[PDB]
């Protein structure tokens, strides 16, 4: 591909959604351009996937591979880089880093969210060695183990409660006295005999050999610090969506700062799509499945909108 | 599984939409059992399957053994016959030959039936060169003569991808008007490639190990005439599940599918639906959309269950 050159649409990002809509598109013979930073987007900090049906118990670093081949066989051109910009105009103008300018009839967003970190010793030291940052993913793979769950809100309520359906224990560590998730969620969790709440704490440092062994807390009230023993800790606190790149570009967000799009994908700008996390459809539920499906949608709504065009 | 036994969620259907919600339902630890009644539902009538992110060109067959290998790694009990009715007394799930079972909640992933056209060689060349979704294997006939039976949205979508691919397409449709969308009409009507064959039926297909041609008849004149075809792609239609839906008191929308909201939930609480039997993404029948949709209804499943 030459800096210039227009594409019938122009994918950004490279996580499971962008590639979802690559295979679309291309199936669609839509002239394609995937223009994305990391290959995998988050699958890169994923250990075994077990939850995208038909791909059993395979290594995160492997679906990635097969994903990329597997649009590499209609040969979509990717490049790997980051846009900078995305220009309305009759066409499309996307600036990259470096890469260049390219132009496009229709554009699809796969650009993510930025999952929120606690910030402490430890949390990359052990990242994929008993830290993980989705329960829902990896609950199954601590059965009869101690873990800790952290934050406050729907996702660490949640998952607590799916990991107290396969540990022996599940500490709930959140620095405040009340929780802004659901109470329903909170009163379910509260009654099971297995999770043990630990609130107004937050963690201090994480700890372990080879992998995670304990995880330090401190209480923000009493000051006190204290070590519990776990195999697993479970970081749910949130996550940062793109609201900034699409104020930046003229694109309507949500109530929550995410892409706002309708059923089919489609964003506030005609021509403009959106897929997988960085969007306002099932907020909340974060999947390897649901992201590439939605790319199949959004490669679908930009294929009706450039072939009406 | 025993007649009377009591599980937390029961999926009917055994479609990818099926398999689908079963292993997001054993992940969330819920007590699952499926009950469909043909393995792998519409990917028995499929071929090579190059459309769901991960599995290049896999043979539908194929596809189905994994898929069920997937739940099974799960332990989730698959009961093969056919659900009668679902009764709220929770839920009791009744089959044909089976028995009842208990639920207290149900998922249902019973797709659609394709609308049957029943012409002379349909069998006869059943994977030989006729199949029943254009998008799905257009760029199998890439350079090749094709003829597209409909005159709906999927005949005229399909005939929109196929004259990309493909060398010609005939569009022959049995009215002299097209129930699909004017913009759809219109931008295959710009296609040079694509000859419209109105007012006109198939009376049969034809060929030696695969299909060779396609007889053709005008119902306005009787003349009838040979077309040669390397591929018949026939997008008449399905029938949605609408009276089983309302046989059980399940709201249907004006094309006679289940109503689902956002996350699949149906007019009755406690029932989810996932896959083509739903009004979500309407007409687009994909396995990769079927299957998400059963992942989303199985954790509205866990979220009614465990709140319940
Ligand atoms: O699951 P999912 O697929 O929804 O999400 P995901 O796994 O988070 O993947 C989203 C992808 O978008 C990429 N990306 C983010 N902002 C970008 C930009 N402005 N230009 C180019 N690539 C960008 C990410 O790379 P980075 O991680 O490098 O931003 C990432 O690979
Ligand atoms: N309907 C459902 O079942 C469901 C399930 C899961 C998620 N969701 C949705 O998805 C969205 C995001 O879910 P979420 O719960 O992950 O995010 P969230 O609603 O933002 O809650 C996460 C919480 O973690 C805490 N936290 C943040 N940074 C922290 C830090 N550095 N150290 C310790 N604690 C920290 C915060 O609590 P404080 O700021 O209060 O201290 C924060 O609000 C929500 O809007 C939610 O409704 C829905
Ligand atoms: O794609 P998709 O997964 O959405 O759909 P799909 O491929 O059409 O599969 C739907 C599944 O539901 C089954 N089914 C339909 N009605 C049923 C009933 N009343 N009781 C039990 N099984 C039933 C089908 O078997 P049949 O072939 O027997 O309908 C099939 O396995
Ligand atoms: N919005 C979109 O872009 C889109 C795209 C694809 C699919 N869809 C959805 O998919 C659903 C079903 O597919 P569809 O729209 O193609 O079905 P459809 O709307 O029923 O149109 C198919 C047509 O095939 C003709 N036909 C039926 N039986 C026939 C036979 N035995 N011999 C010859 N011709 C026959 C019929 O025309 P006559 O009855 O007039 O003869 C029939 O209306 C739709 O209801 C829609 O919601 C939507």
């Amino acid at each position: 591909v030459k800096p210039g050159e227009k594409f019938d649409v122009i994918i950004v990002g490279l996580g499971p959604a962008a590639y979802g809509a690559a295979l679309y598109s291309a199936r669609y013979m839509l002239k394609t351009l995937v223009i994305g930073e990391t290959p995998g987007g988050q699958l890169t900090e994923a250990g075994i996937v077990d939850d995208y049906l038909g791909l059993i118990e395979i290594q995160a670093s492997d679906m990635i591979k097969v994903f990329n081949k597997h649009i590499e066989k209609y040969e979509v051109p990717v490049l790997l880089d980051i846009v900078e910009k995305i220009e309305n105009r009759d066409e499309f103008v996307v600036k990259t880093k470096r890469k260049g300018e390219f132009k496009a009839d229709s554009v699809i967003l796969g650009i993510g969210v930025k999952r929120r970190k606690l910030g402490v010793p430890g949390e990359q030291e052990f990242a994929g060695r008993g830290i993980s940052y989705c329960s829902v993913c990896d609950a199954p793979l601590f059965k009869n183990r101690v873990v800790a769950v952290i934050g406050g809100g729907d996702s660490a309520l949640e998952g607590a409660e799916i990991l107290s359906s396969y540990s022996t224990k599940v500490y709930l560590i959140h620095r405040r006295d009340t929780f802004k998730a659901q109470p329903i969620y909170v009163e379910t969790v509260k009654k099971k005999p297995n999770v043990e709440f630990v609130l107004n704490s937050v963690v201090k440092e994480i700890k372990g050999d080879k992998v995670v062994k304990q995880v330090v807390v401190e209480n923000l009230k009493t000051g006190e610090i204290k070590e519990l023993n776990v195999n697993g800790v479970f970081i749910e606190i949130g996550f940062d969506p793109p609201t900034d790149f699409a104020k930046s570009n003229g694109i309507e967000t949500d109530t929550n700062g995410y892409i706002k799009v309708d059923e089919w994908m489609r964003t506030s700008v005609p021509g403009v799509f959106a897929a997988g996390d960085c969007t306002s459809a099932w907020l909340g539920f974060r999947q390897v499945i649901t992201a590439v499906a939605q790319g199949a949608v959004a490669a679908t709504s930009a294929y009706r909108y450039v072939t009406e065009k």
